């Protein structure tokens, strides 16, 4: 009707003339004006992905976490105080609109984090934008993340409220269900492509939220212009994150859930399950910093803004694919960086 | 061919700047001049969907039901006067072209019936036109919806054989198979808008019947013009919906059929299938999950009545691969969700 | 160009004066030859024999004899329809050197419509076929497959070919477009060549593919005389093979001519299907269906349907829409599934 | 964005007037200027699909076979001798880009190898064009293949680097996860079509490599431009294929693996996965099937060789369902077909 938009499947990225091996690229990224990630990943901010384990090993690795909100401002603050606690590690903290939004910030500043991130379900609300200016007004230095968005129109507005960093995504969380019950959202691979381009041209960068199952589809979103990867599926299955080991029938799992689903909010718009345990963090960063350095040696980009400005994507269709993932084939060995 | 009509797992909505919350938002709507509804949800005419129980409990939740025409005369008769003598409540009765079909229509209305809604396979037909206008002259106050059409033209047409409502639908049914064995059908987000558009013209509203599956198709419905949402499936599983209650596998399962099928057909070619359903409890629980959809999606696009979401409403075409990540994934689902499954 | 197969269409409901009981399925397969309903069965060793064709002529249609037997036994075949009344039946030739001999036999047993059935229609071999055969035989109707283009349409129509059949690639025992990477989706390719024929005044026959009585309308809306079925009529016990049983469900085995056993590189399969009964109630349920879909468009006549029928395109989330969703089916409908 | 890419599945070919058999077709090819094949087919080198067994069957049966590179420069060289003093048979040799690169060469053509391969993940980057130039300028008479690429601008930098041959394809591989885990690549069709489009402009051929499944698959990449292709899947099951026969439910398989999973790169990132594939028997029946649907494909586009096959080939889209049609559909297949399955 007005266009057909596309997500991380419906896409590829075509080879350049390469002049740099994949050992030589690099990962270094800006989150905010003020803030450098060496690797350009974020851990989402649920609880059960991100306390202050995850928080530590993220920022050790080079990436952030962020801590969730679910808790109360006084626990909140102790789990980023345990994160500054070791080290001149980078931290961020989950705020909501709400009533004591203001204390809880309060809190949270006073335990020196570095970023804040406004999250709500629909970021381009009035409750968001005049939250924004209420926080840049007390501490105008401290950095904050609003979101969630998919429209360039959001960007300007959040950017005008004095947003320094916008998070992108409405509906493509794999335990999310919003684009089910509201009908609402837009394909992710389309959403960071016009709200990065928009970002650009303000000067804001936008996060990549939701949808990320390899570390291919990262690279395809960095490629979009997004400055950093937000990941909870990925990071879930991790030992840095909270919740126990379950074994159901010989494997090892762990507890994902939604923070719109019904065991989150103790009309839902998330669900509650189980993923594969995967072992410690280490291991997964490392397959996905490979295989994005890999990315970036095809296309011959040394750091991430020339990845941007000579990305060529191409549509892909459902046979193409089935012919992207490996097939007609009876897997014996399972690989690190692949199912 | 001719186009690419698209159905409601093709598009998505684009969410616009909100100053609304999802608990302020108004879901009034305009069923036909004359009546209006507090919400857009109404239950389809069928044999498994819609009797005086589940007509009571509809009205009482802010929707209408609709009396199926799978019964005697005297019969639906008595099921629209026992929801209009259980306080002051709308009711609405199927009527099909028939010979005695203006009997039928005197029945109800001494009834005192509010509605009536001449439902065909094929609304674009001559029987239901010359209906249409045997019903208007007779009963010039009585309020007609006349279905099913797909078209735009259509919508001309009965609108001009005196209808005051339309209800568009050919194939999207659950339970339908019109488009595998005739080949004939419109997918349903497309006929939806079109009619919707034409009968925006001639101000005559239009109804989506068909096809829903989760609140958020309803949200679409909704946006692409359509005044009222019906659906059958949804509410076939319920407490107030005529069956009994059998055990399948130690789980409890309503049996819901098509009009067009086999089983409908003895009672008095098919183009139905006949199924069961997962018991889903009383009705107001299944309403809530719906309008808290509704409410949300409407929250999403900064709407505060039905009308400023069809002024202000964008979709977006997603692919097969959109549809996927739309939906949850890479994730074994352990806990029961309320509104997905 | 993008082609579409029936599966990605759609008809559009019109404005309609006429019901499904008062449509006429009258057609003209050629000039001379007309059936009370454009339903014929395939020329197959595992579908149509005198059993089949017997019956699909007093239903109103033409079965066609397959060649995979003798030239005595095709010709007894023919005649043990022809004597059963004045029944329409159907011979299938090849290019072959005894082809002459096979195509007077069946016309000495007085066979009315034959059918010369190639993997590729429109080649050197056929159109020779065609030629010879109406130089000797000028009153003897011919139908000529198989083809895909307009172009071969004219080439064949041209040769003196009073009918054409259609089809590369869209039947359910064929690997063609799989060990050749040759075809067309069969939906674009009759309307591409229905068109071409109605300029020619050549009927076109919409052969392979089909699977329900909504997709012959299709096929009819594309401006196909008639349709031609193997796998609907497979299962049936007027097709030959005896009833097999594997693993308590009754099944009869359907095979492609151009699979190994036919033969005896192939580009069909052999496989088993479910046994259906008769055939009378197969196809009471297809002109049914046929009807209810004329109905639908105000089309009182086949050639009515073509003028006036309008197509549109659905996705794969439109496709899974149109089929019975989200409901465990108990009942099995004599006409889905 | 650019425009759709599409894969082999993605289309299909028209038939065009035929005055030809497939008995009386040529299937000839120029694998390069100077290097001529009866049949288009290459065996991939990998150490799970080609070595001299496999090398000796595919130049016997009329096509070739290239040396894989995992093993030393003396095993290399060793195989290679295997294959030239079997009988008057061409060999090819694979190369990578390493300090001992040039070395290994010397050896393979002291060998008396016909054809260099500069296998690498990426074949439009400085080192293959450096390695080209390395090695034209030593060996300024040995046939050199150049790939993987899959863009026409690659296919001009390594042509005018001196390079004979381009091979194309960026994960279409059966056994490959590079678009899954880089997220690059381009659909094999559209990667052949465009680099033998620019080939045919600067006169040097383009092999097709990776994702071919049947025979019908290889016409349409012949058809698109491509001089030959080259398989994995297809012919790592046959017994002239390394590593022994594997049982599984009394069932007799082959192991075919990546040459970027983990298991024959002996910490690292691997770009492709271990498994297990059917035993197909002997080579000569494989070869046997796909070179007669081949020559059926021609037939159809009335193609005598293999030159007149790209001229005169139509190629139309189809979609999801078209591709459900193309496939033997609503049938239990009983017996096993020699090209199906
Ligand atoms: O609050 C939720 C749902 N929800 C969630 C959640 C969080 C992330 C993604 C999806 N849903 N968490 C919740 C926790 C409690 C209650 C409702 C919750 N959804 C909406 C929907 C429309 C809105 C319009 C304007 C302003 C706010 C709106 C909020
Ligand atoms: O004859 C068959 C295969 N075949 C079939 C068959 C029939 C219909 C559809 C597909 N295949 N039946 C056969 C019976 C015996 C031998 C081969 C057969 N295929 C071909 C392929 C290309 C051709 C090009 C020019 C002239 C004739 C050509 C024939
Ligand atoms: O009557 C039914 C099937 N049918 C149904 C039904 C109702 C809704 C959706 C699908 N089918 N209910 C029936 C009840 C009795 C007999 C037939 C019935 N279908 C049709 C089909 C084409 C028509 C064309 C012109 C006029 C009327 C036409 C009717
Ligand atoms: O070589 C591999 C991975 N790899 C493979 C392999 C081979 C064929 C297809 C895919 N991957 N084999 C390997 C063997 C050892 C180590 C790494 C290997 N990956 C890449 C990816 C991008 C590059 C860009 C410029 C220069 C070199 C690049 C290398
Ligand atoms: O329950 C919810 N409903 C909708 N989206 C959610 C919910 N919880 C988390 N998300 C989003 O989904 C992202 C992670 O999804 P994933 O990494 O793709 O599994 C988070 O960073 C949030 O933006
Ligand atoms: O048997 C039938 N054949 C085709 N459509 C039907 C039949 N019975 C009911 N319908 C339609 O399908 C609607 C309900 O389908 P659902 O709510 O989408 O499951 C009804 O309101 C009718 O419009
Ligand atoms: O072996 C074969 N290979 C390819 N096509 C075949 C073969 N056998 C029959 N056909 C075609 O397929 C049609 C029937 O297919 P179906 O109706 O789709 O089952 C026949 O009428 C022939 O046109
Ligand atoms: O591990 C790998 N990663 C990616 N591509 C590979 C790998 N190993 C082999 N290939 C490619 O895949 C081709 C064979 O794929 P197939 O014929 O589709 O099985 C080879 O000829 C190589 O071009």
């Amino acid at each position: 009707i007005l266009k057909t938009a596309y997500t991380f499947d419906d896409v590829l990225l075509v080879p350049n003339k390469s002049e740099v091996l994949p050992n030589e690229v690099s990962l270094k990224t800006q989150l905010t004006k003020k803030i450098q990630l060496n690797i350009p990943l974020m851990s989402a901010s649920m609880d059960t992905v991100t306390e202050s384990k995850m928080a530590i090993a993220m920022a050790r690795e080079g990436g952030i976490g962020i801590i969730h909100k679910n808790m109360t401002i006084e626990d909140q603050a102790r789990e980023v105080d345990r994160v500054k606690r070791s080290g001149g590690l980078l931290c961020g903290a989950s705020i909501g609109v709400t009533n004591d939004m203001m204390e809880r910030v309060d809190a949270v500043v006073k335990a020196k984090v570095d970023v804040i991130v406004l999250d709500t379900a629909h970021g381009h609300s009035k409750g968001v934008i005049e939250g924004v200016k209420r926080i840049k007004a007390k501490y105008p230095e401290l950095q904050v993340i609003a979101g969630n968005i998919a429209t360039p129109e959001a960007v300007r507005d959040l950017a005008e409220a004095g947003a320094d960093c916008v998070k992108v995504g409405i509906g493509p969380g794999s335990i999310c269900t919003t684009r089910i019950v509201a009908g609402v959202g837009v394909p992710q691979l389309t959403a960071v492509m016009d709200c990065a381009e928009e970002g650009k041209k303000l000067g804001i960068p936008v996060i990549a939220d939701g949808g990320l199952k390899y570390s291919g589809d990262i690279v395809k979103a960095l490629a979009a212009g997004a400055c950093a990867a937000m990941m909870g599926s990925i990071f879930a299955g991790c030992e840095e994150a909270p919740g126990a080991i379950e074994i159901y029938q010989g494997r090892s799992y762990k507890v994902y859930r939604g923070m719109g689903s019904l065991g989150a909010m103790a009309v839902p718009e998330g669900v509650e399950g189980r993923i594969a345990y995967k072992g410690h963090l280490a291991d997964t960063i490392y397959q996905l910093i490979g295989g994005i350095k890999s990315g970036m040696g095809y296309l011959g980009a040394p750091t991430l803004e020339n990845l941007y400005e000579n990305a060529n994507f191409v549509v892909q269709t459902s046979a193409g694919f089935r012919e992207s993932h490996p097939h007609d084939i009876n897997i014996t060995k399972e690989a690190p960086n692949y199912s």
